[PDB]
C-alpha cells in the first residue's frame, strides 16, 4: 500500500517543517511555544490527507520530474494539509467540549492552556502560507495554492457553522435532523478539505489546472469525504476509543449525527420519544438511552450495509472520472478509508 510505505518519509520530514518555521530574538518565547503548539498538534494523527499529496505527486509527475525539490515542495504542501487539520481540530475540540485527541488529552485541556488555545489553533493556519511562501511561490501554482487552501478554510467554517447551528445546546432539535441538511453539513464541513484539496493540490503542482478535470477528481472526491465523516459519526459512538483516540460527545452535543439521521427514520413513535427526552443533555444516563436505542434499531448493521455500498458507488465513480488521471490515485485513498 503506497501510504504505508510513505508514511515513515513523511513523519520524518516533519523535523525540517519544524526547523524552518521556528526561526527576531525579541519575539523568540513566541517562536518556541509555536513550536510547542506544532509538535503537540501535528503529530499523531493517521497523515491520510497530507500523505495524500506526496502519493498523488508521485503518480501524477513524470519521474524525470521528481527531483529533490520538486518532491520537497510536494511532502511541504503534505505538511500544509496536516497543518490545516490540527488547526480545525484545536479549535473544533474547544467548541465540541471535547476530553482527548490522537490518545492524548486535547491541547486546550492542557493545564495553563485553556482558551489561548484559539490563537494557538490561527497560528497553526498562519504557518501554511509561511510555508507556501518559503517553498511554492516561484511555482506557477504558488496562486492556485493559496487560494485552494484559502477556499478549504471557508468551506469548512461554513459547514462548522452548519454544524453548530443544527447543534443549538439546550433545544431539542430532533425536527433539524434530516438527510438533507446532514449531507450539506459534511459536505462542507469535511469533504471539502479532507478530500479534495489534497488531490487537488497535488494536480496544480503537477500543471493540472483544468478546470473539468478538477470537477470530475472532485466529484469522486466529495462523495468519499461524504463517507468518510459517515464514518467518523459512527465512530464516536461505537468505535473502539483506543483505536480512534478520542471520546465521542455527538450525543452530548446535540450533533446532526448519521446516527440519529439514521434512527428518526426507523424510530416508532415511542422510540421517537425516548430520543427526544434523552438526546443532546450531558447526563450519562440519558446518553446510554441514547446508545441503546441506536443498537436497538441495528444501527451499526446499518452502518456495515452502508459501507458497502457506499463502497461500490465511490467504485462506480471512479471508473465514471478518473480519467484521464490514473485510477490508482483514487483507489490508493479509497483502500485507506474502507
Ligand atoms: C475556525 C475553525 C473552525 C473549526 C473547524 C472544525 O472543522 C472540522 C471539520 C471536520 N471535522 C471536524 N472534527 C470532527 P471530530 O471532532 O474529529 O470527530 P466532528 O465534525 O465530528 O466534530 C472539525
Ligand atoms: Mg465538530
Ligand atoms: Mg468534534
Ligand atoms: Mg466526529
Amino acid at each position: 500500500d503506497v501510504y504505508a510505505q510513505e508514511k515513515q518519509d513523511f513523519v520524518q520530514h516533519f523535523s525540517q517543517i519544524v526547523r524552518v518555521l521556528t526561526e527576531h530574538p525579541e519575539i523568540g518565547d513566541a517562536i518556541a511555544r509555536l513550536k510547542e503548539v506544532l509538535e503537540y498538534n501535528a503529530i499523531g494523527g493517521k497523515y491520510n490527507r497530507g500523505l495524500t499529496v506526496v502519493v498523488a505527486f508521485r503518480e501524477l509527475v513524470e519521474p524525470r520530474k521528481q527531483d529533490a525539490d520538486s518532491l520537497q515542495r510536494a511532502w511541504t504542501v503534505g505538511w500544509c494539509v496536516e497543518l490545516l487539520q490540527a488547526f480545525f481540530l484545536v479549535a473544533d475540540d474547544i467548541m465540541d467540549s471535547s476530553l482527548t485527541r490522537r490518545g492524548q488529552i486535547c491541547w486546550y485541556q492542557k493545564p495553563g492552556v485553556g482558551l489561548d488555545a484559539i490563537n494557538d489553533a490561527n497560528l497553526l493556519e498562519a504557518c501554511i502560507y509561511r510555508l507556501l511562501k518559503l517553498y511554492c511561490r516561484e511555482q506557477p501554482y504558488y496562486l492556485n495554492l493559496i487560494e485552494l487552501f484559502l477556499q478549504s478554510s471557508y468551506q469548512t467554517e461554513i459547514g462548522q457553522t452548519l454544524d453548530l447551528l443544527t447543534a443549538p445546546q439546550g433545544n431539542v432539535d430532533l425536527v433539524r435532523f434530516t438527510e438533507k441538511r446532514y449531507k450539506s453539513i459534511v459536505k462542507y464541513k469535511t469533504a471539502f478539505y479532507s478530500f479534495y484539496l489534497p488531490i487537488a493540490a497535488a494536480m496544480y503542482m503537477a500543471g493540472i489546472d483544468g478546470e473539468k478535470e478538477h470537477a470530475n477528481a472532485k466529484k469522486i472526491l466529495l462523495e468519499m469525504g461524504e463517507f468518510f465523516q459517515i464514518q467518523d459519526d459512527y465512530l464516536d459512538l461505537f468505535g473502539d476509543p483506543s483505536v480512534t483516540g478520542k471520546i465521542g460527545t455527538d450525543i452530548q452535543d446535540n450533533k446532526c449525527s448519521w446516527l440519529v439521521v439514521q434512527c428518526l427514520q426507523r424510530a416508532t413513535p415511542e422510540q421517537y420519544q425516548i430520543l427526544k427526552e434523552n438526546y443532546g443533555q450531558k447526563e450519562a444516563e440519558k446518553v446510554a438511552r441514547v446508545k441503546a436505542l441506536y443498537e436497538e434499531l441495528d444501527l451499526p448493521a446499518v452502518f456495515l450495509q452502508y459501507e458497502e455500498d457506499s463502497y461500490s458507488h465511490i467504485m462506480a465513480l471512479i471508473e465514471q472520472y478518473a480519467a484521464p488521471l490514473p485510477p490508482a490515485v483514487f483507489l490508493g485513498l479509497a483502500r485507506k478509508i474502507y
